[PDB]
């Protein structure tokens, strides 16, 4: 079990694409049902799901749980035993898996559907996923990986005592078990 957190970038056809304002989707905030969180916006690279997504003071807010088993298990390996994976990092950190994610995955890219739907009413949902992404972050903050969800908010000067409050409330209503099992399978 993981949490991660973080302001997120508001994309639209991702890696096919538009940069969002975080008021083009103010109105259709918060999002309290589960939706995937994978990786760079593949498919079948589901590591965990969100917990909410909130409109804060200085953008829209992320809190998700990485529960990929198969994940989880092959971070860790990279993050003991790859030199490769901890070139980036500090020497000799205490937690070289929370470090190498920090440094590795920094973006939450939010998905969502053009902008020209949005004027309009939309049809369908306006968001399909939250991706933790090496490149592309501009107005997102860097994703902060942690093991209590607490702590992962508290890392965000940008996110006061009231709006904390309205996020853990909901973030300690999921059961992390409830999730479903996400789809990620090792490319190894
Ligand atoms: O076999 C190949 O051809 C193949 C080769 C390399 C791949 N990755 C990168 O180049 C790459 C670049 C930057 C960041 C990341 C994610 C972190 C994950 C924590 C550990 C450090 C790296 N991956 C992938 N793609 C990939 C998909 C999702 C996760 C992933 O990391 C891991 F496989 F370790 F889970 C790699 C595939």
């Amino acid at each position: 079990g993981l949490y991660v957190g973080g302001f997120v970038d508001v994309v639209s056809c991702p890696k096919l694409e538009l940069y969002l304002d975080p008021d083009q989707v103010t109105d259709y905030l918060p999002v309290t049902e589960p939706l995937p969180i994978t990786i760079e916006h593949l498919p079948e690279t589901e590591v965990g799901w969100t917990l909410g997504l909130f409109q804060v003071s200085h953008g829209i807010f992320c809190t998700g749980a990485i529960t990929s088993p198969a994940f989880l298990e092959l971070a860790s390996r990279l993050a003991d035993t790859s030199h490769v994976a901890r070139a980036p990092v500090k020497n000799l950190p205490k937690e070289p898996l929370l470090e190498i994610l920090h440094t590795w995955l920094p973006g939450l890219s939010l998905s969502s559907i053009h902008p020209r739907e949005l004027s309009q009413t939309p049809s369908g949902p306006v968001f399909q996923h939250v991706s933790l992404c090496a490149l592309g972050r501009r107005r997102g903050t860097v994703a902060v990986y942690g093991h209590d969800a607490e702590w992962v908010v508290s890392r965000f000067s940008s996110v006061s005592k009231s709006e904390r409050a309205h996020i853990l409330q909901h973030v300690s209503s999921c059961r992390l078990e409830d999730l479903s099992t996400p789809n990620f399978v090792s490319p190894l």
